[PDB]
């Protein structure tokens, strides 16, 4: 009875040491994620095998087949038996899985070549000089476009018809704009990758203003999964323990390089 | 058999009807976790009975007797089965009771009078000519106070070492002095009962900006309470359903005045 977790290569959730040739099994890997497994599986009890959602993917319906991808696909259709991995709580994975409470909070955030006269949101609205984007699909591309509170459509008003395109390939691409651009790109992405690039090398990076909304990452499983209540009840302890709060000091942090 | 749940008179969560001496009951109380309420026991399938929390408290920890007061001291020591009020959950009460899933979320907000030119928080810290508070203790001062955002960091500068005191003993305080500045005051306070106020006479009052920070409300059980997973099951399902979303269409903007 060895659970099989499904987890994304995501840094500094799940990463390959670096001789993970040498190694095998649950060793191959290390991360924020990694160790918050092994966390979880000490208090529920469980041996368990990590694994790689074997298409890359966070989860969605293939939009007109009705099939779910990625480690939600992995865990309706019985391939793994529970995910552990930066996987955000939403209503239409609920339809299908379930959640714990969150591991993570996170938003949208402002990301920043150092010395770029920008501090919110609404700086941006009001100011052409700079150019800002996101990434060229996906949910924070989604969140601009269906806003209707009016700095954010103000802001996709802009980031829609101009040109050249504001929106990126990759976070890469749109990192490497932002450092690239003397301080006249600003990149809007998820905090906690934010957080995480302004502790890379080269420290030219800065987060800047509040988040502009609010999301969780939570563990999940499959409906009527023995695990289901266990796991939420560790990740209660875990949180209340200061554990998780611990670890991402560590992976964010500790293992930093710009402090 | 019938389960006890405690709540809280506050608008529009749970009020008294017109005519409540007239009636009996939990048809004596009406509102948005009245509501709630009859879908929570539908789902589960129980009978209950509305009682209002003895001491009009949400629920803090006494520092120096460590006893536990409002609905959450009525969950830890016996008085009641479930809250279904307006509860924040957070991380002191999870240590004594349990939470569903949020069925509602909400944030710091800030509340002008309508005309006054303030479109954000950034605004304020930008200036001194329009004053801004906060209710003298709990969460949002609270909030202010540990914030390392430099926006809000340089408002917790501001709001500590100003005079008259920016702080207020309760909101009625706040709102009435907001009202009553003439758009020279502007009052901190949760994104929902911003919104409802916007929505009550005179008219006068407005939710400006987006929140500033992520807060959940939620249904409490005591701490191995058989309750708790129903409870979970249906306020999920209520969310994913539309319930929660009409109920506060319905008690914020139907039953809305302006
Ligand atoms: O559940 C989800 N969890 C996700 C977790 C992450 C992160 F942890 F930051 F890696 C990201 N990154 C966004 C930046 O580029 C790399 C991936 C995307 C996620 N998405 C897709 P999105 O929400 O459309 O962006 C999900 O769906
Ligand atoms: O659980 C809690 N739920 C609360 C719910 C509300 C309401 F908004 F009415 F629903 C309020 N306020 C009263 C109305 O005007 C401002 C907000 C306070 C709450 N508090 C104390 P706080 O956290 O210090 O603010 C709690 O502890």
């Amino acid at each position: 009875k060895t659970v099989v977790v499904t987890t994304i290569l995501e840094s500094p959730y799940v990463m390959m040491k670096k001789n993970h040739e040498m190694l095998e099994g649950n060793e191959r890997y290390e991360g924020y994620c990694v160790d918050l497994a092994a966390e979880i599986a000490k208090h529920c009890g469980f041996k368990y095998k990590l694994t790689i959602v074997g298409d890359g993917k966070y989860g969605a319906r293939d939009a007109d087949t009705k099939i779910w991808n990625g480690m939600v696909g992995e865990l309706v259709y019985g391939k793994a038996d529970i995910a552990i991995a930066p996987l955000t709580i939403t209503l239409v994975r609920e339809e299908v899985i379930d959640f714990s409470k969150p591991f993570m909070s996170l938003g949208i955030s402002i990301m920043i070549k150092k010395g770029t006269p920008i501090e919110s949101a609404e700086d941006l609205s009001k100011q052409t000089e700079i150019a800002y984007g996101t990434l060229d699909s996906g949910s924070t591309k989604e969140f601009f476009r269906r806003s209707k509170i009016a700095v954010f459509d103000k802001m996709w008003t802009y980031m829609r018809s101009a040109e050249p395109s504001v929106f990126v390939r990759t976070t890469a691409e749109g990192v490497a704009r932002v450092r690239k651009s003397k301080g006249k790109y600003a990149y809007l992405l998820e905090s906690t990758m934010n957080e995480y690039i302004e502790q890379r090398k080269p420290c030219d990076t800065m987060k800047v203003g509040g988040n502009l909304d609010c999301k969780g990452y939570g563990i999940a499983t499959p409906k009527g999964s023995s695990l289901g209540n266990a796991v939420n009840l560790a990740v209660l302890k875990l949180n209340e323990q200061g554990l998780l709060d611990k670890l991402k000091n560590k992976w964010w942090y500790d293992k930093g390089e710009c402090g």
